[PDB]
């Protein structure tokens, strides 16, 4: 297949060629007005940009009601996703090798994207290693199972290895202190009960561990922050970024806490519920920044499928997560033509850290297997949920005029229609 027409990232500039794809999906030739006789899609001087990497999804393996394998593949390919990394919160969660393997076999046998998986830490398992795991998910609250790190007094020993870490931050105690303060009334009290604090000291506990270990040990482990949501988090991190020799740390945001902020919970009804919640409006500020500053240094969506039926019920049976796979690329590209950030930042945050960071090789390179996003930039149009391919059809930003969209995703050499070639 020869791509014609093309306006393409590669190393840090933007060439026009096209783009030779063999027939085993693997770049053969980068050249203007290569004439071949192939078969010819002509790009019209679309952007090419290494495949957009999701490093935060979850695709719902044993509650596949709400999301599998094909239906979150097909998501991906809409959303202009290439690479997604699965979340080992599962029924049953992923915290030992047989489990693992048994979930990557059905991801294997259906995923039209690709998906790696992370491993579950639990108290139990921590030392073990699993060789195809991207990365260890350490989860400071309840999550399902025994997903969940009850004694913050080890977090020194689980993270004394040399071990791509993810975390959720979330302070437990903080929580349960504010769980006797206020009542779970509404939408606005899920935002109060795991306030800005509870995110606060959950990061400050597991930086006062890493300054032990980069001083004490010879382990070097690298720790990635998921969805990080407040300015006073990010903060922290950018201090303590100064003072470590050895320890990497990186930084992801979501669409929804760059976005969306605690003044619209009570519109947003379960729409807006998730963890950590909304946000202040100098939050959202604050991740922005942090984008353009580069102490931010990942977008992933936290796809979090659930049923309709329960998003749309009260605050206290309403459980948290939104659908974001299919929405996190028009909502990053549409920060660009807002001018709040860079072209450039976009790929950055999208495409080339998330593969420094996760070892992902989706580089525009001869020889490698061709993983693209094709965007154009410039389309305007309405999210709308309904041509969601998620089984989770709705979203906070249904009905959103933004601009910038994919139109096709390319995986492994097999191209595809994305949500912006039916806009
Ligand atoms: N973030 C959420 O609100 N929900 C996620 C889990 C998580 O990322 O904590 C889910 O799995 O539903
Ligand atoms: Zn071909
Ligand atoms: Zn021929
Ligand atoms: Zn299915
Ligand atoms: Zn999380
Ligand atoms: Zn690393
Ligand atoms: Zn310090
Ligand atoms: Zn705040
Ligand atoms: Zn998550
Ligand atoms: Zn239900
Ligand atoms: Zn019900
Ligand atoms: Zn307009």
């Amino acid at each position: 297949m020869l791509l014609k027409n093309c306006r393409i990232i590669k190393d840090n500039k933007i060439i026009e060629g096209d783009i030779l794809i063999d027939e085993n999906g693997r770049i053969k030739k980068i050249a203007k007005d290569i004439k071949v006789d192939d078969e010819i899609i002509d790009i019209k001087n679309s952007l090419v940009i290494p495949g957009v990497i999701d490093a935060h999804v979850h695709f719902r393996w044993g509650e596949e009601k709400k999301e599998d394998f094909l239906s979150g593949s097909l998501a991906g390919i809409n959303g202009g996703v290439c690479f997604a990394i699965d979340m080992p919160n599962n029924k049953p969660p992923i915290t030992t090798k047989e489990l693992f393997y048994k979930k990557l076999e059905d991801c294997k046998k259906d995923s039209k994207i690709n998906v790696f998986l992370n491993f579950g830490v639990t108290e139990n398992n921590y030392l073990g290693t699993v060789e195809d795991a991207k990365a260890y998910k350490i989860f400071m609250v309840k999550s399902v199972g025994d997903l969940f790190i009850e004694d913050y007094s080890k977090l020194k020993d689980i993270l004394n290895q040399n071990k791509l870490f993810c975390i959720h931050a979330e302070h437990k105690d903080v929580i349960n202190e504010n769980l006797k303060k206020y009542q779970l009334n509404s939408w606005i009290d899920h935002c109060k009960i795991r306030d800005e604090k509870s995110e606060v000291e959950a990061v400050k506990e597991v930086i006062k561990n890493l300054k032990i270990i980069d001083r004490q040990s010879n382990k070097k482990p690298h720790v990635h922050f998921c969805h990080i949501s407040t300015k006073e988090a990010l903060y922290l991190i950018k201090k303590v970024r100064q003072e470590l020799k050895n320890i990497k740390i990186t930084v992801e945001v979501t669409p929804h806490h760059i976005y969306l902020n605690k003044d619209m919970a009570e519109e947003l009804k379960g729409f807006g519920k998730f963890n950590p919640p909304l946000r202040e409006k100098d939050d959202n500020i604050a991740l922005i920044k942090g984008i353009v500053n580069k102490d931010v240094d990942i977008i992933a969506s936290d796809h979090a499928p659930h049923l309709l039926e329960d998003k749309l019920k009260n605050v206290k049976n309403c459980p948290s997560g939104i659908p974001g796979i299919e929405t996190i690329v028009p909502l990053t590209l549409n920060l660009v033509n807002k001018g709040l950030i860079s072209l450039f930042d976009a790929i950055r945050v999208l495409s080339k850290n998330p593969a420094k960071i996760f070892n992902i090789n989706n580089k525009i390179e001869e020889g490698n297997l061709a993983n693209l996003t094709i965007i154009d930039l410039k389309k305007e149009g309405k999210i709308n949920a309904e041509l969601f391919k998620s089984k989770a059809k709705f979203s906070p930003f249904d009905g959103w005029e933004v601009k910038g969209f994919p139109i096709y995703t390319v995986i492994n050499g097999t191209l595809y229609e994305a949500y912006g070639c039916k806009c």
